């Protein structure tokens, strides 16, 4: 399994390519605030929702605490999918500098 640290994503903010991340926490708890331009697809929601990774690109997927992610990045990547564990998930990121939608 690739993973990366929260340290080293925040550290490709600073790069010309967006990266893609991927939020699949609860809609629960990603209405308290999630990573801005994050895809937000809940983990149950996962296999309905392949048409939105493609094979060419790296996908970074973070949850809570770095475990339901895992089990999506092994999701993935028996689909074709290019998928790294943020190890840590938004435990170690912190709520610092989040987005919320009022519309």
């Amino acid at each position: 399994m690739k993973s990366i640290t929260t340290d080293e994503l925040k550290n490709k903010l600073l790069e010309s390519k967006p990266v893609q991340i991927v939020d699949v926490r609860t809609d629960e708890e990603t209405a308290m605030g999630y990573i801005p331009n994050a895809k937000l697809i809940p983990m149950d929601t996962i296999p309905d929702n392949l048409n939105s990774f493609n094979k060419n690109e790296i996908y970074y997927i973070v949850c809570a605490g770095g475990v339901r992610s895992a089990k999506v990045v092994e999701y993935l990547e028996a689909n074709g999918i290019d998928a790294v564990n943020v190890e840590g998930g938004m435990h170690a990121w912190g709520d610092e500098g989040l987005e919320i939608k009022s519309i």
